[PDB]
């Protein structure tokens, strides 16, 4: 025994790479996730099977197909994601939940997002840009060449901090101290580390490592968070924390933990990680930066706040963000396991299988897509956009599982970039690579570090 699922695509029919006894394809991660994803696309169309050691994955790559899995079949057959390796109690945070229990922390935490709730965090959010930008400053001054994910990175650990626990540090390389070296552990796995791959060919491994309290989110954070929030809650006898315990607070108790832990894994770095290539557009680019640069003195007069609706209201940034977000669509793939055997647009799904969605793939897909390659945020204007295809861009995933922080995501980047850039221009130094290259890791990020030039917009 080694190959068991390897007979699954040749004999249903589907075209792929073909796996290696023991490995499947993971030989073929030496590029990366989205490399991987752009050449089996190419090398085989609109349809193709591989196997993560043998676990079979099928990626799809018809709208259709990929609407009917997303949206028209969720709760039905394809409910919950991929295992990934041992989750200890994080097993209850939504993003990890599985079937029944999903749909009720879904609705349950969806209330705790809705807009006008989002309206209420804005000022506490404005709270870092402010704070953000008297950071800013000095490294402008110093005429260093400042590193985007450090200063973007503190920036979105005071946003999660203030948001989803009432504390206002100023982590932000200053009070670097307190709550701040815990949080700043809750980084994206790479799920090409070797401890990944490990668990990808000997998924019986888990299980044993499950029995050693062995879990993926280490335990020095997810004691003090588990600690810190329940000291919390004595105490409250806006805020994420707030909206649970007021959500009825069933909805269980250290179950409120693993949410709280999950919106902050979820979030820290994304955010930080998209702002960082949103300004690396924005040079190399330096046209834009200025179109934009004019759209928000217009919207808000020299240096104004910017606001719930200030913002909304500023058309080409919401197609700087948009566009940025289709170049480097930071999750890479959505994708979702197959509760059962179903027949899905044409070709008979197997239970098991898991279904996968090339979301970086489709972003950069010559058809939907002309000069795929290039930043050009008009793609995205009253004309040129919607016709572009939902289901193609995705960059937020789609449908009842999408991602719940989306709304929240997006405005908090755009009070960042406001204050940064009614402030502030950004230009390439020394050391900023150009073009980009991205990391041949598991992580859709930079391989070096994004530097630039920071110059004060006078004073
Ligand atoms: C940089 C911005 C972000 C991007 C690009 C992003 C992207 C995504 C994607 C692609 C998914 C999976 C969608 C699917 O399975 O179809 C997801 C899920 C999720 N995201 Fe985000 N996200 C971002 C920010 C955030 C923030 C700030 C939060 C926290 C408030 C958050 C919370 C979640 C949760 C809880 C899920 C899981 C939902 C579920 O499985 O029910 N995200 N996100
Ligand atoms: C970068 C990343 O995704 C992290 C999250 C889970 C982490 C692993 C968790 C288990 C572990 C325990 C150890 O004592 C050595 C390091 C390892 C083997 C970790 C290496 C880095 C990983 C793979």
């Amino acid at each position: 025994y080694g190959t068991h699922s390897h007979g699954l695509f040749k004999k249903l029919g589907i075209p792929g790479p073909t796996p290696l006894p023991f490995l499947g394809n993971i030989l073929s991660y030496h590029k990366g996730f989205c490399m991987f994803d752009m050449e089996c696309h190419k090398k085989y169309g609109k349809v193709w099977g591989f196997y993560d050691g043998q676990q079979p994955v099928l990626a799809i790559t018809d709208p259709d197909m990929i609407k009917t899995v997303l949206v028209k079949e969720c709760y039905s057959v394809f409910t919950n994601r991929r295992p990934f390796g041992p989750v200890g109690f994080m097993k209850s945070a939504i993003s990890i939940a599985e079937d029944e229990e999903w749909k009720r922390l879904r609705s349950l935490l969806s209330p705790t997002f809705t807009s006008g709730k989002l309206k209420e965090m804005v000022p506490i959010i404005a709270q870092y840009g402010d704070v953000l930008v008297r950071n800013l400053r000095r490294e402008a001054e110093t005429g260093k060449p400042v590193t985007l994910k450090d200063v973007f990175g503190a920036y979105s650990m005071d946003v999660i901090t203030s948001t989803s626990f009432g504390v206002n540090i100023d982590s932000l390389n200053n009070p670097q101290d307190p709550f701040v070296e815990n949080t700043k552990k809750l980084l994206r796995f790479d799920f090409l580390d070797p401890f990944f791959l490990s668990i990808t060919v000997f998924p019986f491994l888990i299980p044993i490592l499950e029995v050693l309290n062995i879990c993926v989110f280490p335990r020095e954070v997810t004691n003090f968070l588990r600690k810190s929030v329940k000291r919390m809650k004595e105490s409250r006898l806006v805020d994420f924390l707030q909206l649970m315990i007021d959500s009825q607070n069933a909805l269980s108790d250290l179950e409120l933990v693993a949410q709280s832990i999950i919106f902050i894994f979820a979030g820290y770095e994304t955010t930080s990680s998209v702002l960082s290539f949103i300004m690396y557009e924005l040079a190399t680019h330096p046209d834009v930066q200025q179109k934009l640069q004019e759209e928000i003195d217009a919207v808000l007069p020299n240096k104004a706040p910017p606001t719930y609706d200030t913002v909304l209201q500023m058309e080409y940034l919401d197609m700087v963000v948009n566009e940025t977000l289709r170049l480097f669509p930071i999750a890479m793939r959505l994708e979702r396991v197959c509760k059962k055997d179903v027949e899905i647009n044409g070709m008979f799904i197997p239970k098991g299988v898991v279904v996968m969605i090339p979301s970086y793939a489709l972003h950069r897909d010559p058809k939907y897509w002309t000069e795929p390659e290039k930043f050009l945020p008009e793609r995205f204007s009253k004309k040129n956009k919607d016709n572009i295809d939902p289901y193609i861009y995705t960059p937020f995933g789609s449908g009842p599982r999408n991602c719940i922080g989306m709304r929240f995501a997006l405005m908090n980047m755009k009070l960042a970039l406001i204050r940064v850039l009614q402030n502030f221009s950004f230009k390439p130094c020394k050391e900023t690579q150009i073009p980009l290259k991205l990391s041949l890791g598991g992580l859709l990020q930079p391989e070096k570090p994004v530097v630039l030039k920071v110059e004060s917009r006078d004073g």
